[PDB]
């Protein structure tokens, strides 16, 4: 199965892919991830996007578009994959159209995690990551066992750089403009998923598991 | 962990430092250390340094990014660094972008330590040093257990040459009118923080280390 997942910053994308990888074992490619990955390994990519990253401005197209090509060739994207943040706007995806053409594997469906802007910043700032595997809690609404600690590792736990007030509220401003837009391409091709994710976050991927079931 | 101390003259820059230093073993680099030093050793860095930092004044741009630059290039910062007063200036600070660009080490955080202006004087006035391992202890706010000497190793304490109130008043004045234009550009940049100074030193590092928790 070949996805991809989409919505606001906060909407829970992070958190119900892993509940998706787990379960079907397809590659979770998140962006965001690679680009803090990139960050923390202080590489020549990491450098560029972190001007960006750090504003909550998104990173420009071509570079993005080019780690993602280049990502979806690994030998782990042969039998499907889920992406996770990208693309984020209409010229991104018309690139991944391109590009899954060429590596002949088309998008199955996208799965578009619909969650109130007005609720978001909430999720946010409540929001703690995991130091060792990247798995995210919130203080109220997903805490950890022990506070400060990873309940799969032990890892120590903290708050994302731009999970700052100001910062969020540029990614909700910069990510909402290129939101419809996006929205409607994946109409008009006919496969947009939405899906309500303010609910419990298990209830949000059993209507996920629903779709997914039956595309293996 | 790439890290910028900020703040007025006797904020606790060094303090913090110090106990930034002994949780994470990256280098502390002083700008004022690092001139002191070579005002000691008469090189002629030294020298040359000597007369503005008797008045108060800001040593030359030039001069004091071109120690930086040899400094943050060392082996030592491998793993991150400490800058701690540098820069303090915003064309220091363009330079350092530079810098950090052709080395690859980005900023990750600029903690400006913020303490009122009105009570400065008192802490500077009032510090006394230790002539062999150089950490500072105050008359009144964290005084040595057997007065003039230090607690650690015994060494005499000292009164720095610049700790006086005419000296102090041009400290003050020199680096206020820096303040705003090195905020508005780490705040431009999206990686400043904030941290109220003006606590017991163990309250005040406790928001510091908040900070460190996700940096490698
Ligand atoms: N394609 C692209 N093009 C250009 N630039 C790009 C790019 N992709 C990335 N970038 C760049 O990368 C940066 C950020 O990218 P990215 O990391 O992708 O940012 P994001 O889209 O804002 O998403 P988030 O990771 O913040 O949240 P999420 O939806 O995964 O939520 P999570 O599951 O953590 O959940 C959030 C919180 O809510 C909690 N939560 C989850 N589900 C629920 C639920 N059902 N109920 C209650 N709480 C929940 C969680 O525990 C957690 O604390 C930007 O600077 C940007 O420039
Ligand atoms: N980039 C640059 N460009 C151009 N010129 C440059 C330069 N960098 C340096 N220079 C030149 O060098 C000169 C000196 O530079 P520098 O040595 O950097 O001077 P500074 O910026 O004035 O800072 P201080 O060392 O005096 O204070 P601090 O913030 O470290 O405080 P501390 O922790 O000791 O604390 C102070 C006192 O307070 C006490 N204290 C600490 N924390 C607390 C607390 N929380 N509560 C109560 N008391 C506390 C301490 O015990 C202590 O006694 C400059 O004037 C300039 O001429
Ligand atoms: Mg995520
Ligand atoms: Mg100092
Ligand atoms: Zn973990
Ligand atoms: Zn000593």
């Amino acid at each position: 199965m070949n996805l991809v997942l989409m919505g606001l910053p906060g909407a829970g994308k992070g958190t119900q892919g892993e509940r998706i990888v787990e379960d079907y074992g397809i590659p979770h490619i998140s962006t965001g991830d690679m680009f803090r990955a990139a960050m923390k390994e202080e590489t020549p990519l990491g450098l560029e996007a972190k001007s960006y990253i750090d504003k909550g401005e998104l990173v420009p197209d071509e570079v993005t578009i080019g780690i993602v090509k280049e990502r979806l060739g690994k030998d782990d994207c042969e039998r499907g994959f889920l992406l996770d943040g990208f693309p984020r706007t209409v010229a991104q995806a018309e690139a991944l159209e391109e590009i899954l053409e060429e590596y002949g594997k088309p998008i199955d469906y996208v799965i578009n995690i619909e969650v109130d802007k007005d609720v978001l910043m909430e999720r946010l700032t409540g929001r703690r990551i995991c130091s060792v595997c990247g798995t995210t809690y919130h203080l109220v609404f997903n805490p950890p066992k022990t506070p400060g600690i990873c309940d799969k590792d032990g890892g120590e736990l903290y708050q994302r750089a731009d999970d700052n007030e100001e910062t969020v509220s540029k990614r909700l401003e910069v990510n909402m403009k290129q939101t419809q837009p996006l929205l409607d391409f994946y109409s008009e091709k006919g496969y947009l998923v939405n899906v309500n994710g303010q609910r419990d976050i298990q209830d949000v991927y059993a209507d996920v598991k629903d779709l997914l079931g039956g595309l293996k």
